[PDB]
């Protein structure tokens, strides 16, 4: 299991579906309706599963995307 910041899987939290493929493939669709922050926190923390399986992704599950609920708290 590998150490992500809290921006960079909240991040992952937005597009998170279908493992880190989907993860992937919903961020990489999505790039040019992406703010220009996010895209390029994207490329940093997708290298990071770069190296990872379906299997090492579904251990993180996003778990750094709580800390920052606090901050405004989206209506869930």
């Amino acid at each position: 299991m590998i150490r992500l910041t809290i921006e960079e899987t909240n991040l992952l939290s937005i597009y998170n579906e279908g493992g880190k493929r989907g993860l992937m493939e919903n961020i990489n669709a999505a790039l040019p309706f992406m703010d220009e922050d996010m895209r390029e926190l994207a490329k940093r923390t997708l290298a990071k599963i770069a190296p990872l399986t379906e299997n090492e992704y579904a251990e993180l599950a996003i778990f750094a995307a709580d800390e920052v609920l606090e901050h405004h708290h989206h209506h869930h």
